């Protein structure tokens, strides 16, 4: 039947059958269900678009500083140690070192891309050959001041981590690193790894180095990396300019450790905060995620499981399968609880539902027959009744539907009062149609989502229907401007109002839409095969809610 992951009717995973295809460059391409890139058919083929590239040794020519060190002259060498240079040998800057040295200072992927080596037994010193995951992780760690990642266990993170925590110390002056990890050899290997970037960096690139042992390292700019052992001892007693946390969801007794970490980030001295971790139940990791996901925290949200590991996509023949058999297999000889457990970044004691079971489970609702068109009508329009109407338009008509809500605002309990689903309309004819409920309902006003059938809407209503009740940000946007943040919070604030009870839903397929709107990190979205539109369409209410022109629309 299933294949191990699709255990219930629900599809965790395509069949490589299923994915798109394409011939390009004289080679077979299919579409990853994944990311959506385009992966070559052979896996020798992949190879040739990721293939190693040696650094060559350099101690002979100063003049070529990309990859020069003076591993021979002893006297350059900290403590004797070939890959290592002295504390406070002064560089001899030419204008090209200048440009080079400061192109990496602000630009995290080429330096990472470059200079970051791991000198391997056949081939010598060779780059790094980043990944997907991993570049994306560069970026924000570097772009944002906060950053939490939600990953899977077997991802080389520490590879990334190291590249960073390297490229961090490398390019600044005169900051303090700190890695916290539950146990201190945990944080100790971090910062080996983050050494063994460091030594391989190239003379211009690698500040001289002051202190250079197990548990710390200090550079001859000021910058240093330290060691510890999760404690609140450990963040009050030292002054961190950045702060690394290891394996986070999997430190006890982290309250009173993360309590004297607000001070030190949050109004705040203002230094840099990296956490990265599987994920560990409902524990105190799931209320950093959620708090940063749903938008709260200024954590930037980053997750990345198995299929991040491309080498997984290729099954025993060698032929792209999206990771068809690996996952197969890697359930087998083990367990599927520990596949979720492993590789998936899964919370245990909770589905991935925006909306938790425990409320999905008691909401009812109301049967009525609808429209020619696709109106359900729960409640009718009473007289000096507030109403509320949102729209997220299709593209689209299946891929997805047109859907509209009718919220009755009037009370301090907010009634799903009608619903408008359909693929059947064509977005020319839709204005009017929607038009003639938002007049039923006391001259309602909209709030559309504007994506590109959206935006057209809008100008029909507003415009050429002479609609004077539909909602705009600004007056170029005559609707809800898309932005991650708006549908995070907007996803944060429906989550709120279905579970308090302030919103009620009356309409089966919208709650039944809710069933299957679950995580998609590091957001929510439909699982495969389903549609998002009811949901999407309350997510641009949610955002609306938390509007001041609407406390009282
Ligand atoms: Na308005």
């Amino acid at each position: 039947d299933f294949h191990p992951l699709n255990e219930a009717g629900k599809i965790l995973i395509k069949h490589p059958s299923l994915a798109e295809r394409k011939d390009e460059d004289g080679i077979h391409w299919i579409k990853s269900q994944w990311d959506g890139k385009w992966y070559p058919e052979k896996f020798s083929d992949y190879l040739r678009l990721h293939k190693i590239v040696k650094i060559p040794n350099n101690s002979d020519k100063p003049e070529l500083f990309q990859t020069y060190k003076d591993k021979n002259n002893k006297r350059s060498r900290y403590m004797g140690l070939p890959n290592l240079k002295r504390a406070n040998i002064k560089t001899q800057w030419t204008r090209e070192m200048v440009e080079e040295w400061k192109k990496c200072r602000d630009d995290i992927v080429y330096f990472a891309e470059t200079y970051c080596a791991i000198t391997h037994i056949d081939y010598g010193v060779i780059k790094v050959q980043l990944r997907d995951y991993q570049r994306d992780m560069l970026k924000i760690m570097s772009s944002k001041r906060m950053t939490v990642c939600n990953l899977s266990r077997q991802l080389g993170k520490t590879t990334v981590v190291a590249i960073f925590l390297a490229h961090f110390v490398c390019f600044n002056k005169d900051k303090a690193v700190g890695i916290l990890a539950h146990k201190g050899s945990m944080s100790a290997e971090v910062l080996d790894r983050t050494k063994q970037a460091i030594e391989l960096l190239p003379d211009f690139l690698q500040p001289g180095i002051v202190e250079w042992n197990k548990g710390s390292i200090e550079l001859d700019n000021g910058s240093s990396i330290g060691a510890y052992a999760s404690s609140p001892d450990a963040v009050r007693g030292n002054s961190f300019a950045m702060i690394y946390i290891e394996d986070c969801a999997f430190i006890p007794n982290f309250h009173d450790s993360w309590l004297a970490i607000q001070p030190v980030i949050s109004s705040g001295r203002r230094s840099k905060i990296i956490i990265t971790t599987t994920p560990n139940g409902l524990n105190h990791f799931y209320d950093i995620w959620t708090a940063a996901v749903e938008g709260k925290s200024g954590f930037e949200p980053y997750t990345a499981i198995w299929n991040s590991v491309k080498e997984r996509l290729y099954n025993d023949e060698d032929i792209f399968d999206d990771g068809w058999q690996w996952s197969i297999q890697t359930i087998n000889g083990s367990s599927l609880a520990q596949f979720r457990q492993e590789h998936t970044a899964a919370f245990e004691g909770t589905s991935g539902t925006l909306i938790s079971g425990m409320k999905l489970a008691v909401m009812d609702f109301i049967e009525v027959t609808p429209d020619d068109h696709g109106f359900h009508q729960f409640k009718k329009p009473e007289p000096d009744r507030k109403y509320i109407a949102t729209l997220d338009c299709s593209e689209g008509r299946g891929q997805d539907y047109h859907a509209l809500h009718i919220i009755d605002v009037t009370d301090d309990v907010w009634e799903q009062v009608g619903v408008l689903h359909s693929n059947t309309i064509s977005h020319l004819i839709l204005p009017d149609i929607v038009m003639r409920y938002l007049v039923e309902y006391n001259e309602c006003p909209v709030y559309i989502e504007l994506n590109s059938t959206g935006v057209s809407v809008a100008k029909s209503l507003y415009m050429d229907l002479e609609y004077e009740g539909v909602i705009c940000d600004s007056y170029t946007d005559l609707g809800m401007k898309q932005t991650k943040r708006t549908k995070a919070v907007g996803c944060s604030t429906l989550k709120d109002l279905i579970e308090k009870d302030k919103l009620i839903i009356h309409h089966r397929a919208t709650i039944q839409e809710f069933r299957t709107f679950s995580e998609k990190g590091v957001s929510w979205a439909a699982e495969e095969g389903y549609h998002d539109d009811l949901v999407m369409s309350l997510v641009i209410f949610g955002w609306l809610s938390t509007q001041s022109k609407f406390i009282d629309y």
